[PDB]
């Protein structure tokens, strides 16, 4: 009585957890966005600037490319509260992993990968590095807007610029950086502490391609003492996993896609066209279909 970011959306219950994540209303079109917010004595905050990196995919309101969500406005709440406000979406793939006793069938993880490699080269093509993968920021379409059918990134906070403002080339390789995201996906390189490029993504991606196949990766429940001493225990697991050993089940297109991937130079362009080629090869050498027909397109 009555929470509202701009005479328009007003503001529901709370449907996320530090940050929270609201639902809302659009008084105008009956419509129901995402309310994202945020304290404004905030050590070190990132919506602001997460909304900035949602400008440079624009992603203005009523154009957004397909697999990004809207963003309808960007204000402030009470009452110490800034405010994004965004496209509502489904369920997550981890929602939906869940759904599916934790266990994707090929065929749909090949679909996953078909979007996912379109949806992140997209994003490389806006100069931008995610940086953050796992299953959680992968959303399905609401099924009320005939999207149900198409997987969307967000999340974006943690982003960074890979190409320089002055110079206009590509960031210097530096190392001793900190360790940003989840430890459970994160490239190699990304352990040693080494800056992240357009190839670290997707080593992720197809980190968690395998954790959609298998059912979790060998570096699972490695449980120990310090945080500093919880990555490494990960870390130092993956360097000593061959690829012939994680995707042992299993066709050789993810074998070949991981070393790839891992032997790409930090400045280097991938291939995008060549790793969907050889997922679309296979696809159609199973005689699969691509009618939208997921795992789950029948479940919750």
């Amino acid at each position: 009585a009555v929470l509202m970011v701009g005479p328009n959306f007003r503001v529901g219950k709370k449907i996320g957890c530090f940050g929270e994540l609201r639902l809302g209303k659009n008084l105008y079109n009956n419509e129901h966005v995402a309310i994202k917010m945020e304290p404004m004595k905030s050590k070190a905050p990132q919506l602001h600037l997460e909304y900035r990196f949602y400008k440079l995919l624009g992603s203005h309101a009523d154009n957004a490319p397909d697999g990004i969500p809207r963003i309808y406005h960007l204000g402030t709440c009470g009452g110490r509260y800034n405010a994004m406000v965004l496209e509502l979406l489904g369920l997550s793939l981890e929602d939906l992993f869940n759904i599916c006793a934790r266990k994707f069938s090929l065929k749909t993880v090949l679909m996953i990968a078909k979007q996912l490699l379109h949806r992140i080269e997209y994003v490389h093509s806006r100069h931008l590095i995610y940086r953050d993968v796992k299953p959680e920021n992968f959303l399905i379409g609401r099924t009320s807007t005939k999207r149900e059918k198409i997987i969307h990134i967000i999340d974006f906070g943690l982003a960074k610029e890979y190409i320089d403002l002055d110079t206009n080339r590509h960031i210097p390789y530096r190392e001793h950086k900190s360790l940003t995201g989840t430890a459970r996906y994160m490239s190699i390189n990304t352990h040693m502490g080494r800056e992240q490029s357009r190839r670290d993504d997707l080593e992720a991606l197809g980190h968690m391609f395998m954790y959609f196949l298998r059912g979790s990766l060998p570096w699972q429940g490695l449980k120990a003492d310090t945080l500093k001493e919880r990555y490494q225990k990960i870390g130092d697991t993956k360097r000593a996993t061959p690829i012939e050993v994680l995707c042992d089940g299993h066709p050789e297109e993810f074998a070949t896609y991981l070393r790839y991937v891992r032997r790409l130079d930090f400045f280097e362009t991938p291939d995008y066209d060549f790793l969907r080629r050889l997922f679309q090869d296979l696809f159609d050498r199973k005689g699969y279909t691509d009618e939208g027909e997921f795992d789950w397109t029948g479940k919750t």
